[PDB]
């Protein structure tokens, strides 16, 4: 045995020889650091016992356990292996208790298999029987993708395990963490997965979402497979340099799909294809977001809303947080501090705004006939809250208003509550989305405000190594109980079964409208209802860094819209650092910049009206706001087909093994660059320059750099910002809201390649109607140049939208000058258009055009 393909056969204490033997596992403490001393031996585990029996879908097998010494107590005996050969590119295969049923998730979007085996497969399944081991290899090169052998299988009541060798160290995903950099190095790493409040900071703990998927890029040509555990127990992901990959869980069943595509773009749209695509956002959640915790009172809320506006800034949404509470109880608001809400929330609608507030799920219990508190009354009647292990008491906890109860999300019966809650509330307020916060579910206490029971759920034989080691810290007893079951199997689902209600209670409250919604704790297929962001960051440099990758693996994830707390949320941030934050997050896919309570104010505008901060915010958000058309194109492929939004450099440049590591860049979609200056004090990035034609955003010029590592300067007023050759980009020109900057004239820019081509792609719908797209109700157009020649052509045509909408500016970047510019409309003139060139640039911009949206049109020019 390597030592890099030992599987630790000790993960629950400083190992012995002693504990080995009595586990039947192999003593070698002669390794380097982290390498197992105790490890498992060559037949530990189960067995195939006789043969595997052809399914329509697949095969099963029957396992049975060797005998072995019962270390994370109740064994089982005999598993059943159930295959299925889903679709080319997905396989799925679980191993249950052949004898009993247990927990598996009750997801929303995944539904069980009845079909045949797909044909045509792209991989194929071998099954080792003595011992048992699976293994599924890429058919066309034999490359073997998963391989069970390295392990065992350990399959007991409270302890599942199963491993992977791995076809290389390019693996990303895996959360909720802050893994620092993007690509897992494989290096001896355990990553805890348990839904969690608790800073996202430098020490890896389990943070506030469950995602189990990982993707591996298993060479350069861009073969590249994904890997998903649907199981909502704590677990732990165990990553070693043999290469593989260890899961561990305390309870449910292994529930396995492996996924292949030809790239990585691939992979999580097979992923996606099964979880479930992201949400369409309302275009409004793309623009900026901006929010405090604690202004205290709504005159100061007003305050700096005014002078954000003052300053003109692109700022379409307002958060208001538990401040606007009366003591911090949903669905009511201070009569005193927040006196005159209605009359606010008026006067953002007037100026073309949104309110976003946020909701807890915990309710306080404290309603007499004295004082009635609604919600609490309303919910009590329909007894929809979680309750203790005796199966009738709510449990009590304890969060922001007091003493608490916690809706049961998994009972419909609750959703029905929880809509009428918002209809009440909305009738008040007019709020336009939803931010659902502390939905771990965070407690203030740990467990019940009279803790827990010592029994095998709140105290298992095996934890993994989860923040502070005990499942119920800072949340529900693990035996509380709801109707998807015991907390110590849905407590992962707590903050999706949220999401679900609230998307519910969307429909009634925002009837066909998208809404918004915005969660911090998610599972699997969470983006097919919510926004996520990153929680409770820090004003520092680290966290600035760290948010990158955070956002790479979300989109990953399919929660495309996603971005951590701009500028940082606990401290005062530094001038310096927030500036360099703003820029960066103008390019987040969810731009949104929260504060802390009692910090202070972090606001672009708080910082001079006249200052570098916010002079530099105005810009790049403009720069944002004038991409939204790209940006909502962006957003529509992930929902309609699966992509990436903020992207990895891998994803398109996978060919070119220096960009396997990059994670200070990113891209949204396939085109735009971003560079952004991460270290305090500088005024330059070491950036890595792709294997592509870029041109500088903002000047048009093209980069003599190509496919390597360059010195950006980047002064203080500078992000970068650079457009690949190839691609066109549609844009419209900015206003201080997307309500008013989508009646504005649109753009083209052409960044043309090495062989003077380009393509783009244009989606147009009317930005905030549910079923837009399953009921083809929007525009979609193609532009491609190829010499002398753009084309504007229409795919889907089925809106028009009402605001007299038209391309009147094409910029076209890497261009010898154009002559005689002309202009067709289904074949016939058309008008002569204006060309302004710019030579020592090779940049051409054609104005006075009118190209209708949803018009076909060819222009056409000489050189
Ligand atoms: C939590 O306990 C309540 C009782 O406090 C349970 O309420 C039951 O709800 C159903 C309605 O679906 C009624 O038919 C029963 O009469 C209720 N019981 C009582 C005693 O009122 C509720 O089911 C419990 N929830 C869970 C997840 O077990
Ligand atoms: O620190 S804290 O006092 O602010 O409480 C944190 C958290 O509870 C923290 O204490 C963790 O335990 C680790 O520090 C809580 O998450 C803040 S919530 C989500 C945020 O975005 C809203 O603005 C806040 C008000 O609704
Ligand atoms: C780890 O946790 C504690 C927070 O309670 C903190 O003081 C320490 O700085 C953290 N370490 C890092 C690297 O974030
Ligand atoms: C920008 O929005 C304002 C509404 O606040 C509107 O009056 C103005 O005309 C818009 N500007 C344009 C047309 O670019």
């Amino acid at each position: 045995v390597n030592e890099l393909e030992r599987i630790n056969c000790i993960p629950d204490q400083p190992p012995t020889k002693a504990t080995c033997d009595q586990r039947g596992c192999c003593w070698n403490p002669q390794g380097a650091v982290s390498v197992p001393w105790c490890y498992y031996s060559k037949n530990h585990s189960y067995h195939v016992e006789g043969n595997l029996v052809n399914t329509n879908a697949g095969f099963t097998a029957r396992l049975k356990n060797l005998p072995s010494s019962p270390v994370f107590g109740s064994n089982v005996d005999n598993v059943l292996l159930t295959a299925e050969y889903q679709t080319s590119n997905r396989f799925h295969f679980k191993l249950t208790d052949q004898t009993n049923n247990r927990f598996e998730v009750p997801h929303e979007h995944v539904q069980s298999f009845s079909g045949n085996a797909a044909a045509s497969l792209t991989y194929q399944v071998e099954i080792s029987r003595q011992p048992f081991s699976i293994k599924v290899t890429r058919r066309s090169n034999n490359r073997v993708l998963f391989d069970s052998s390295i392990g065992p299988l350990l399959f007991a009541d409270q302890f599942l395990q199963l491993s992977t060798r791995l076809p290389s160290t390019n693996v990303y995903g895996l959360g909720e963490h802050v893994h620092q950099q993007y690509r897992h190095d494989m290096n001896w790493k355990t990553w805890p997965i348990f839904n969690r409040d608790t800073t996202p900071n430098g020490n890896g703990t389990n943070l506030y979402g469950a995602q189990t998927f990982f993707l591996c890029l298993e060479d350069a040509s861009g073969l590249s497979f994904g890997v998903f555990l649907m199981n909502s127990n704590a677990m732990e992901v165990v990553l070693q340099p043999a290469p593989a990959i260890t899961y561990r869980t305390i309870g449910g069943i292994l529930d396995f799909y492996v996924f292949l595509g030809n790239t990585p773009e691939q992979v999580v749209q097979e992923y996606l294809e099964l979880i479930g695509r992201p949400a369409l956002p309302s275009y409004w959640a793309l623009g900026f977001h901006l929010s405090r915790y604690e202004y205290g009172t709504l005159d100061n809320m007003r305050e700096v809303v005014e002078r954000n506006r003052a300053a003109q800034l692109p700022y379409d949404v307002q958060h208001a947080d538990i401040d606007y509470m009366d003591e911090r109880r949903d669905f009511t608001y201070d009569s005193v501090d927040f006196k005159g809400f209605p009359e606010f929330v008026n006067e953002l609608h007037n100026n073309g705004q949104k309110l976003v507030i946020i909701v807890d799920p915990a309710i306080s219990n404290n309603s007499s006939s004295s004082k009635p508190y609604g919600p609490y009354d309303r919910g009590s009647d329909m007894k929809i809250w979680v309750n203790s292990s005796d199966g009738v008491t709510p449990l009590i906890g304890e969060v922001w208003p007091g003493q608490t109860v916690f809706p049961d999300y998994t009972n419909p019966n609750c959703a029905v509550w929880w809509t009428k809650e918002f209809e009440l509330f909305h009738n008040q307020v007019e709020f336009d989305g939803i931010w659902i916060d502390m939905n771990e579910v965070s407690n203030f206490v740990d467990g019940s405000v009279s803790g827990c029971s010592t029994n095998n759920l709140n105290n298992p034989p095996f934890t993994p190594r989860i923040l502070d080691g005990y499942l119920f810290c800072k949340t529900l007893c693990m035996d509380a109980v709801q109707h998807w079951g015991k907390q110590y199997d849905i407590h992962n689902l707590y903050g999706y079964s949220m999401a679900v209600a609230t998307a519910e209670a969307a429909k009634t409250v925002f009837p066909n409208k998208r809404s918004f919604i915005l969660t911090r704790s998610t599972f699997a297929g969470s983006g097919k209802f919510a926004a996520h962001w990153l929680g409770d960051n820090t004003a520092t440099w680290d966290d600035l860094r760290w948010s990158i990758p955070g956002v790479l693996e979300f989109n990953l994830f399919g929660i495309p819209m996603v971005g951590p707390d701009i500028c940082g949320f606990a401290l005062d941030t530094p001038e310096e650092l927030c500036r360099r934050w703003m820029q960066l997050g103008a390019f987040y896919p969810f731009s949104r910049n929260h504060n802390g309570q009692g910090y202070k104010d972090q606001d672009p505008a708080s910082f001079g009206a006249d200052s570098l901060l916010l002079n530099s915010s105005r810009h790049y958000l403009n720069i944002r706001y004038t991409l939204l058309p790209y940006l909502y194109t962006l957003f529509f492929r992930a929902h309609s087909r699966g992509d990436t939004v903020a992207r990895p450099l891998l994803h398109e440049f996978y060919e070119d093994n220096s960009t396997w590591d990059v994670h200070q860049q990113f891209l949204w979609g396939p085109g735009l660059l971003i560079t952004p200056v991460l270290d305090e004090g500088a005024e330059k990035v070491m950036a890595y320059v792709p294997d592509a034609v870029w041109y500088d955003y903002e000047t048009g010029s093209q980069v003599r750099w190509r496919k390597q590592k360059v010195e950006m300067e980047l002064p203080g007023d500078k992000i970068g910002l650079h457009l690949r050759g190839g691609y066109i980009f549609p844009t419209q020109q900015p206003n201080t809201t997307t309500l008013a900057s989508r009646k504005n004239p649109l753009g083209l820019i052409i960044a043309l390649d090495e062989n003077k081509e380009a393509k783009g792609e244009l989606f147009w719908d009317d930005g905030e109607t549910k079923d837009t797209v399953a009921n083809k109700v929007y525009l979609l157009c193609e532009f491609s140049v190829t010499q002398n020649r753009l084309e504007v052509n229409i795919s889907q045509s089925t809106y028009k939208d009402p605001n007299n909408l038209a391309f009147n500016e094409i910029k076209i970047l890497g261009t010898e000058e154009p002559s005689n510019v002309t202009v067709k409309h289904n074949g016939v003139p058309s008008t002569s258009p204006t060309v302004t060139y710019d030579s020592n640039l090779k940049v051409a911009i054609i104005t006075d055009i009118d190209l209708l949206l949803g018009e076909a049109y060819t222009v056409e020019w000489a050189h």
